[PDB]
């Protein structure tokens, strides 16, 4: 009940009644926060109300001292002092920014602009309020009870009247009733439950609320620049594969920290397992926020790393199948591979923490929490997709508000950038290198004259909100039927529905450009679906077209991107 303020570290026995996470504020902090917001509930031991029987004034402003108890001004005594006055809260041990966050809905970009650029104090405010926001905005939401059960992945659903629908999609994860966790995809609806059952019929599901803990670490730790390699001894015989980061490796052991902007196919995970071998003594914990980001690490490590070395952490809640191939949960293991919400408390010589345009402030402040380290290197790309933000419905969050790494990178610039795609024909390459990279990225491919693109607008319909344009799937069936090595192309649009749609019609494999990002393909068709600013977004864009490795085919709505890829313009 006593502890340090969230503004000016001062300590109080004052915290707000009225913020959501109840922060510690200071006697002057604490007066501008009450005295500028509808916040007036301070708390103490004992809450700041008028002690008066039946008295139910609860507002600062409008409460005194009287004596060692607080009254308000029809019960005060003779001798009483304001609670407040001269800029000051009365407590004990006697911020624009500050107010913003603390009584934000999280619906608008500004309030993700200002989370990222306030004070790091208020970066842990920030998150831990829009975390518990997130949460007690599952609460509102419908139940759905099983109506009909008609196959192993297919059954009927009854939806709660009053309450609204949450989107039928991966990004929305049920817990079933604790039957397993179960996922849905649209009268039949299809089922995808992460435990076998046999779905009992009248059973219900609810979307998980988890309880939002308190974060203590920085989302950066301060950074340090040191005079030469500190707690890491490098190899004098370094393998020629990793020849090409070696000034990069000892860049990362001459800082406290490290950025590194790597575009799709430029060598991350290359990077990411190759400085093991340029440190071989160094205890590395590779960490990122999905099982798939992990698991893309651990067939790196697989392929250069001593497989008795490594180890991938899984939490007892097993949410889905992930990498079997190393010793599971022994976290003294050289090279500890475990997503961040699974993080032991452990040291490392180096933490690496890839995929960062994924992770949010709260995950960079998790990770700084559980892991004490010697040097942190965070991988990713600014120009590829943040991780969704549920309560976000007006205006787009730019990559420098995605997380602190992010606002470094697009601010100050990486400390290191692999320059060199060499995953994507060169049409692909020079589309995306003018689009996100100011024209630095570089292909290593030859263009593939297998990249095409067709502006065709179609016909727009809607599974609720979720888009489907059927006239640019039929224009993919008319395509595959003239070109038969495209048969083996996976389907990429940015809507499931369309996935959907694609799926019955097409037969090829689908992927929503967000569950495609770190994955490639030999052939991706592309359906743009819709012109809306979530299909038009060009770090969606950058993703989606990024996915090739050999061939493309975009049908797209949009005349700006259409315009701007450097693909064979094909008819009909
Ligand atoms: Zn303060
Ligand atoms: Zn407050
Ligand atoms: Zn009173």
């Amino acid at each position: 009940a006593v502890g340090a303020c969230v503004l000016c570290n001062s300590q109080t026995s004052l915290r707000c009644g009225a913020c959501i996470r109840r922060p510690f504020l200071c006697c002057k902090c604490c007066y501008d926060h009450v005295i500028s917001t509808s916040h007036k509930l301070v708390l103490s031991v004992n809450p700041y109300v008028c002690n008066a029987p039946g008295c139910d004034v609860t507002d600062v402003t409008q409460l005194y001292l009287g004596g060692m108890s607080y009254y308000c001004k029809s019960h005060k005594p003779p001798i009483s002092f304001p609670l407040c006055a001269n800029g000051q809260v009365f407590g004990l041990y006697k911020v624009t920014d500050f107010n913003a966050i603390a009584t934000c809905d999280w619906t608008n970009a500004g309030d993700y602009i200002l989370a990222n650029t306030c004070t790091e104090r208020l970066k842990l405010f920030a998150a831990e309020t829009l975390k518990a926001t997130e949460e007690t905005f599952k609460l509102s939401y419908g139940i759905a009870t099983v109506r009909e059960v008609l196959s192993d992945r297919e059954l009927h659903l009854s939806w709660e009247v009053g309450k609204p629908r949450p989107p039928l999609n991966r990004n929305y994860v049920f817990t079933g009733y604790q039957i397993g966790e179960y996922t849905f995809e649209k009268d039949a609806v299809v089922y995808r439950g992460t435990t076998t059952y046999k779905l009992n019929v009248g059973d219900y599901f609810v979307l998980t609320s988890h309880t939002v803990m308190p974060l203590s670490a920085p989302t950066l730790v301060p950074q340090e620049h040191y005079v030469r390699i500190t707690g890491l001894y490098p190899t004098l015989n370094i393998s020629d594969e990793f020849s090409s980061n070696v000034a990069n490796y000892q860049k990362v052991g001459m800082q406290k920290y490290s950025t590194l902007q790597g575009p799709p196919g430029t060598g991350k995970s290359h990077f990411a397992i190759g400085l093991a071998l340029y440190y071989p003594s160094a205890r590395i914990v590779y960490t990122a926020c999905s099982h798939a980001a992990v698991d893309a690490l651990c067939e790196k490590a697989l392929k250069y790393l001593p497989i008795d070395k490594c180890s991938r952490i899984i939490p007892a809640r097993a949410r889905v199948e992930c990498f079997d191939k190393f010793k599971v949960n022994s976290t003294l293991e050289q090279y500890v591979f475990c997503t961040v919400n699974a993080l032991p408390e452990t040291t490392a010589d180096i933490v690496v923490f890839d995929e960062i345009s994924m992770a949010t402030n709260y995950d960079l402040s998790v990770v700084n929490a559980r892991l004490r380290a010697k040097h942190y290197v965070y991988i990713g790309d600014p120009a590829q997709l943040p991780a969704p933000r549920t309560l976000l419905t007006k205006g787009t969050l730019e990559p420098e508000y995605f997380n602190s790494v992010c606002r470094l990178m697009k601010t100050i610039g990486p400390d290191m950038f692999l320059g060199t795609c060499r995953r994507c024909p060169a049409e692909i390459v020079d589309t995306v290198s003018a689009l996100v990279y100011d024209n630095k990225l570089k292909a290593h491919k030859d263009k593939s004259a297998q990249c095409f693109k067709m502006f065709y607008k179609g016909v727009i319909t809607h599974d609720v909100s979720s888009a489907i344009n059927r006239p640019q799937i039929g224009v993919v069936r008319e395509f595959l039927t003239r070109n038969p090595a495209w048969r083996k192309a996976v389907f990429i649009s940015p809507y499931n529905s369309q996935n959907a749609v694609a799926s019955k019609i097409l037969g090829l494999p689908t992927q929503t450009v967000d569950s495609s990002q770190g994955s490639e393909y030999d052939y991706v068709i592309f359906t743009q679906t819709t012109e809306t600013a979530h299909s038009c977004n060009v770090n969606r864009f950058n993703v989606a077209i990024t996915r090739a490795k050999v061939g493309i085919l975009c049908i797209m709505s949009d005349r700006d991107l259409y315009d701007k890829l450097q693909f064979t313009s094909l008819e009909i």
